[PDB]
């Protein structure tokens, strides 16, 4: 396939020999997921990003052959040979949308200008998706990555699959659909879990907090609705650009993408058509 061939002696090379210690003390280490670590490598005159893992490693090298868009992690290769399975992608600067929204080590907030953009970016990425018949199965902030423009691109395609149920459910909790958690298959939860992610842009919050009311973002809905608070009172205090009305509109279609019944939700086309209308 398209993709470019690599020695597993060269990926270890390039890693500094797979150095598990985090990028922030001196080694390679940039995450976890799920199915092995990735790293940093730095071959040629690139930045690349190695997940260091056989059956869904030949899915992955199926899905990302087809599935090639501006606001998807695009594959650059692999490596078959000896020791360790391991699959090498573009690599994202600016790391996750989680962290950026958290502000993880220091990093400045994000202007309610670009969270609009890249909100947009990742509904087309998803969109592109969808139309290919893929469900992503895990869209969260924490698989949203940044590139040098910020650009959303959407990563970890381990779940993701090319309406039925399943045995073996899998997401992420505070993300996923109600259907979804019972093993339903549908690109309708896609949805459910991107209104999540616009509620983490909105109010800068995690999905989950453990010593919060509520604890799940999700239920601040509810809360809205009964009026007991309004989404002005919820918005990230860390922005100095954000409009009542476009911020309104957003919510808007977060609480549409929130629908407890999986029909009322809209498309993924109607998302992206009201957010380009806030905009």
């Amino acid at each position: 396939t398209r993709f470019h061939s690599f020695s597993f002696y060269e990926l270890k090379n390039v890693t500094n020999n797979f150095d598990e210690r985090p990028i922030s003390v001196g080694g390679n280490k940039m995450g976890e997921g799920g199915f092995g670590v990735v790293y940093k490598g730095y071959v040629n005159n690139t930045t690349v990003a190695v997940k260091k893992l056989k059956q869904q490693f030949d899915q992955e090298i199926k899905v990302m052959a087809k599935c090639q868009h501006e606001n998807l992690v695009e594959l650059l290769g692999f490596s078959s040979d000896g020791d360790d399975l391991c699959l090498v992608y573009v690599y994202m600067p600016n790391g996750s949308l989680l962290d950026r929204l958290s502000c993880l080590d220091g990093t400045p907030p994000l202007s309610w200008h670009m969270r609009c953009k890249i909100a947009q970016g990742a509904a087309n990425g998803i969109n592109f998706l969808h139309e290919n018949h893929h469900i992503h199965r895990d869209i969260k902030s924490a698989n949203i990555l940044l590139d040098e423009a910020f650009t959303a691109k959407i990563s970890d395609f381990g779940l993701a699959r090319a309406t039925v149920m399943t045995s073996r459910i899998v997401g992420t909790t505070a993300y996923m659909a109600p259907e979804a958690l019972r093993g339903e298959i549908t690109p309708k939860s896609d949805i459910y879990s991107f209104g999540v992610v616009l509620l983490e842009i909105i109010t800068g919050l995690p999905a989950v907090d453990e010593h919060r009311e509520p604890q799940l973002l999700l239920d601040i809905k509810e809360e809205i609705e009964d009026e007991e608070k309004t989404i002005e009172d919820y918005i990230d205090k860390k922005m100095n650009d954000a409009d009542s009305t476009s911020v309104e509109a957003m919510y808007s279609v977060a609480s549409q993408c929130l629908h407890e019944k999986k029909n009322k939700r809209p498309d993924i086309k109607k998302v992206q058509q009201l957010l380009q209308e806030m905009t």
